[PDB]
């Protein structure tokens, strides 16, 4: 029911509705343009038939709330929203490699090298949201994004939330993760440390070729990592095994902080890419020297 | 894509399908009636195109194991399954007075007698269903279903699950259960326990006219009964209360069993109707003598 044209009175712009992208949750993805500036841009597109209920339209809101707050190299730039009286729309940066979820599914395994790259990125992405009191919760590989120079861009703030002062424990979270740490599931409270938790659970599957705590009921999964039943292969390097065992702790106290992570032998000693080649989303690289 | 007939290579039977009642998880549920006897059932048909997982497929054939073994005045009727190469049918007794959870959308708050009256009855169901070692698990008003006598038919068994020896604690569930009880929660293990849980909420429900966990967010409800968060308004007679808090306990051990249910005060010194008349559905009863 999608108007062909998005307009925003207000800023004035229009946007001229173009190719799909994908879907999650209430919402739709297209690549939009600034009829005017012919700027691209993401538009993120819920139906207010979606969000009848008070509790679902704070949600959205919250989400807005957050992500506009936010500016960062590593962060999907928020470019601002509206609505009309059936949708509302949100205009975001355009990332026109997809997400790591689908590099993923392409090459299952990277190499060190690029663990190391692309981990980075994602590091300091979010050392720039604690820096900021957000948590975002649902850092996966499809909310990885990669823009034309596969740069890391963190998005979908959907599960994201604020902590409001010092100490302040969340106690429960609207939402169903993907890499999700054992004390949401514990519900004893949680902070930025479930952030972390993920990262690992990433940092696995970047090296491993597949998560940490995979089973075929979800239940079995939440129940894996409450006992934090978890191997990690044999293959991999001693120094990166060691930093997955870091973040992959059930005591939140016990894992590394978002600053402490690119101190990390991992980092430090090993060679970390200036940049990768496209040739990485399907060709593993060499890192030959000439 | 369902077909119009349905047809059963190895009984024979033929059924033309009808009206649509309903659908309920990868389910839809009609009016279907055989082509010969024309006697008339439920038929819940589930395509294939949702059962593509071994995980989905196990979890049907479970329900179909379950409740294929049961049969008993309060649960509705098995009376067969076959499947073509897209869909799996279900044929069921048809219930021509939908459910509770109709009838308490119509009615909110019924009276005591009534209550008495339901709850005599999925009591019954339910303590056939533990003799049988079944625990349903997902006890709750769309789910007691009524024929045309106002009888109730306990349904769904797609959460139902089959105790395998004794002291056995199911360790997960997979599915959210509307009245679900702490210690599922808490994953603590779990077992016929959870059902007088449920029957619990359904009690207060009957006599309140609200669930006793309500909330906006249902985490915040899951929370509610974690630390066992409801009150019981006054006006409720201190027997029924009394009930009610029995088996609204944190701790399972606690609760009574579904076979010392019928035995308290709430029943034994109560009005109990021998049936409830049509009118009930919309008119509350008076219960006048002559
Ligand atoms: C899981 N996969 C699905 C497909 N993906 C995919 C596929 C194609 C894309 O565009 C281009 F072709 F240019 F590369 C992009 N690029 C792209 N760029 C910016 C955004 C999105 N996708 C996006 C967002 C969300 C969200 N929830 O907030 N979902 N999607 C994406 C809609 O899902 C936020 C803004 C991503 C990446 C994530
Ligand atoms: C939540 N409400 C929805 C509407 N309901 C409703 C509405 C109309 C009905 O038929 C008649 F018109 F004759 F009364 C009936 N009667 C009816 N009778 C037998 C069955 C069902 N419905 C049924 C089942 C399931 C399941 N999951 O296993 N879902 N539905 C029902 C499909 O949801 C199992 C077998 C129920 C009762 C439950
Ligand atoms: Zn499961
Ligand atoms: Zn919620």
């Amino acid at each position: 029911e999608i108007p062909e044209v998005l307009v925003d009175p207000r800023s004035r712009r229009r946007y001229v509705r173009g190719r799909f992208l994908g879907k999650g949750g209430f919402a739709k993805c297209f690549e939009i343009s600034d009829a005017d500036t012919k700027e691209v841009f993401a538009g993120k597109i819920v139906p207010k038939s979606l969000l009848l209920k008070p509790h679902q339209r704070e949600k959205m809101s919250m989400e807005i709330s957050i992500h506009r707050s936010l500016a960062h190299q590593h962060v999907v730039g928020f470019h601002g929203f509206f609505e009309d009286n059936d949708f509302v729309f949100v205009v975001l940066e355009l990332c026109r490699r997809r997400s790591l979820l689908e590099l993923h599914k392409r090459r299952k395994a990277l190499t060190e090298p690029e663990a190391r790259y692309y981990l980075r990125q994602i590091v300091l992405g979010c050392q720039y949201l604690h820096r900021n009191r957000v948590i975002h919760r649902d850092l996966k590989l499809g909310n990885l994004f990669l823009n034309e120079d596969l740069e890391v861009k963190i998005g979908d703030f959907g599960l994201a939330t604020k902590v409001e002062y010092d100490g302040e424990r969340k106690k429960t979270l609207c939402g169903t993760p993907n890499y999700i740490a054992p004390e949401v599931l514990s519900k004893k409270g949680h902070s930025f440390e479930v952030d972390v938790w993920s990262i690992g659970c990433i940092m696995y599957t970047l090296l491993v070729g597949k998560p940490p705590f995979e089973t075929s009921c979800l239940k079995e999964t939440y129940l894996r990592i409450k006992k934090n039943e978890y191997s990690i292969p044999k293959h991999i390097n001693p120094v990166a095994a060691s930093l997955i065992q870091k973040m992959l702790q059930t005591d939140p106290t016990a894992r590394p902080t978002i600053n402490e992570l690119l101190n990390d032998e991992f980092f430090t000693s090993g060679y970390i890419p200036a940049r990768l080649p496209i040739t990485c989303l399907t060709i593993p690289p060499r890192f030959s020297i000439a």
